[PDB]
C-alpha cells in the first residue's frame, strides 16, 4: 500500500568517514532533529494514514530525515553529496506536492534555512 522503506543499510560497503560525512551527522542532523518542526520529516509520508492518495503519484521519490538518520548511522553514504541530495529531495517533495502558504511548506522553509546555513561551514572535500 505504501511502498517499501528506503534502504538504509548496504552489505558488503566498507566503513569510511570524511570530514563532511562527519559534519553532515553530527553538526546538521542533529541540529535539524531537535528543532521544533522536524517531527513530520523524523519518518516516511505515510500517505494511506494521512488520506493523501495522490501523493506518491507527484512524489516519485520520497525521502525524509528518519531515512537519512539511519543512512548516516549505517555509513550508508559513499559520500556527502549523496546525503545532501537526499535532503534536497525531501525540502523538494515537500514543496512540489504542498500549497504554499500551509503549515508544512512553512516549516520546511524554517528547517531549509538552517540546513543550507550549516551547508555554508561545510568541510572543504
Ligand atoms: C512531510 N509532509 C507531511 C505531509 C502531511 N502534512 C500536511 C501538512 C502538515 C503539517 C504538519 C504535519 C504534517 C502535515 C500541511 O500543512 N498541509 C497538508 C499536508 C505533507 C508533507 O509533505
Amino acid at each position: 500500500s505504501n511502498p517499501p522503506p528506503p534502504e538504509t543499510s548496504n552489505p558488503n560497503k566498507p566503513k569510511r568517514q570524511t570530514n563532511q560525512l562527519q559534519y553532515l551527522l553530527r553538526v546538521v542532523l542533529k541540529t535539524l532533529w531537535k528543532h521544533q518542526f522536524a517531527w513530520p520529516f523524523q519518518q516516511p509520508v505515510d500517505a494511506v494514514k494521512l488520506n493523501l492518495p495522490d501523493y506518491y503519484k507527484i512524489i516519485k521519490t520520497p525521502m525524509d530525515m528518519g531515512t537519512i538518520k539511519k543512512r548516516l548511522e549505517n555509513n550508508y553514504y559513499w559520500n556527502a553529496q549523496e546525503c545532501i541530495q537526499d535532503f534536497n529531495t525531501m525540502f523538494t517533495n515537500c514543496y512540489i506536492y504542498n500549497k504554499p502558504g500551509d503549515d508544512i511548506v512553512l516549516m520546511a522553509e524554517a528547517l531549509e534555512k538552517l540546513f543550507l546555513q550549516k551547508i555554508n561551514e561545510l568541510p572543504t572535500e
